[PDB]
């Protein structure tokens, strides 16, 4: 159901990629029930540095919206639907360790919206990006009703999902949907290259800041600057700073 | 100072055009309160399922900026024209049915911040866009000191007011004060085609996501996901998720 | 360790420079304490109208990342440094001129914070806006997390913390972190032709527009229109509501 392994300098990087390139990687409850043990619900191990996630294929990241079709059941199930949802994308967006997102193509419907749970996006050249749910007669529900409005601010984010429809990698990559562009027969290289310069660093600098960074955004300016000091003496309890 | 068309597909367009081509459509109190009236008051027909808005002439979206200035008298009656000015554009901007800024050239002042209430602005080439208020001796009252930091950010509303210029279509799209730059005059033959392509998907699935993107515009993230599931509920007890 | 140096039409234009070339102008805490005690004489002088703050040659703003590196204190006057450090920057951000920080080549570290804590910032191609805090340790304690993520985002802010790489400050331009372009002969042009777009307004408009802008972000809109409100009516009883519309 999925796939995974871990390699860099002294073993501090690995891969978590979802394995169903037969239904263009779509993500069902049985898929969405492991990745959540996979990030072991906010709390890695000692031995990776940075986490990278993609989709194995090469076509599309997780495209659930052309054969994902299933609800025909009870409205009050919806809440457990909508809830499982929430669930890994959270584990996804507050994981121990950051992990940098690697859009392989098509990316619709929860793909999409599971790829905006992670910190840094480097997308392929062929990608196809969008939250199209309406069209079926849905409003997005696995979280993105509040992460398109958190990234690329609300004037785009009232675009995409009123219409459904999907924009070029390069139009995601001028409004912020996507932060860097790298070609598709670069990508399972540079998707590394960023994280091989990622785990070179301080390993308890980079995962305070992630704290004091994703929890100071529901807060406002003033509360999150005593927030950012408990982390900043934080580091200096450890002595990473002082080598 | 007002018209209603229905000229479209679906029968469900009912853009609001301003009456007033010898002054560039701008705004006072007597047009103010008629647009509630047009938008009656949180509530419009069951037929019309999406709007767009733009300036009769196709001269001027709306100038309310400088040329329409009636405020030299009693600080304690322009505590009205504000909130005149905030029942208006919040009445816009929280529609039964989304909108669409068609801006066809000028659109400045208390005009421009009616353009900022809408949730999809489509520009114009010819588009004028700006805040000057201070050069006239005012800090922007109707959300021109709200709405312009949400859209474009907070580090591209410091330059428009504290300097107010008349930046130009080009430099508009460049920051996100229009989500799209598209031509002037096929405002009407795109956003129409734009709207068609909004009314083609299903309603239920368009306006339970207004109620939740609008709502959770300044809440905490965990709260916004408390919105969405609701309005994600919403959508299961209708006729418009099985057939 | 500075200089005020006022000028413009009737003089009230200002161009705090910071004066320390030996270290590229050094961010240590009687520089961290040096520019609260003359801003808050500035914010207690009404004559001057806008405000510039920079370095002085053709260099760079303030490299206090990888020049300046103190951390050696018990974990217990390190609060106090966060607490000095985020002093000085609340001090900028809340002055009663507007600042237009104009950066000046190397913004990283305590100049980055800093220069992030004004209002308008131009930046160059040559300049370098990056946080390298976290490769030695500390994660950017005077603002870095949370004042990079409400400028530019949360999805790009996230890369510039994390990475500790120094982006091209043309890069800035299209991140969005930064305001203008031009190429580098005079930013005393430019910078200072704004200033006068700026002291060509009204006095209280832009400031009541100010403590407006810098408290309605947080909360709610709802409860941002109440400062809203509250501050259009203070530019009415003052006389430049009756002299400029004519």
């Amino acid at each position: 159901h999925m796939s995974l392994v871990t390699t860099s300098t002294s073993d501090g990087i690995c891969t978590v990629k979802i394995n169903r390139p037969d239904k263009l990687n779509a993500m069902n409850t049985d898929v969405a029930k492991e990745l959540i043990k996979t990030f072991e619900e906010l709390n890695h191990n000692d031995d990776v540095k940075v986490i990278i996630l993609t989709g194995e294929g090469e076509k599309a990241f997780s495209a659930g919206a052309d054969i994902e079709y299933m609800s025909k059941i009870s409205a009050d199930e919806s809440v457990e639907y909508a809830k499982t949802g929430q669930l890994v994308t959270a584990t996804v967006e507050l994981v121990k360790q950051p992990t940098i997102a690697a859009v392989n193509g098509f990316a619709l419907g929860g793909g999409c919206e599971l790829a905006m749970s992670c910190d840094i996006r480097i997308a392929a050249d062929t990608a196809k990006l969008g939250q199209p749910e309406v069209t079926i007669g849905v409003p997005p529900g696995w979280g993105g009703t509040q992460r398109l409005m958190r990234i690329v601010g609300i004037a785009k984010a009232k675009e995409l999902v009123y219409t459904g429809k999907m924009i070029k990698a390069e139009e995601a990559k001028e409004i912020g949907l996507v932060n860097h562009v790298v070609p598709l027969a670069s990508l399972q290289e540079e998707a590394l290259k960023m994280a091989q310069q990622i785990a070179g660093n301080s390993t308890m600098g980079v995962q305070m800041s992630k704290v004091a960074i994703n929890k100071g955004r529901n807060a406002d300016l003033d509360t999150g600057l005593g927030l950012e000091i408990l982390a900043w003496r934080n580091c200096f309890t450890h002595p990473d700073r002082q080598e």
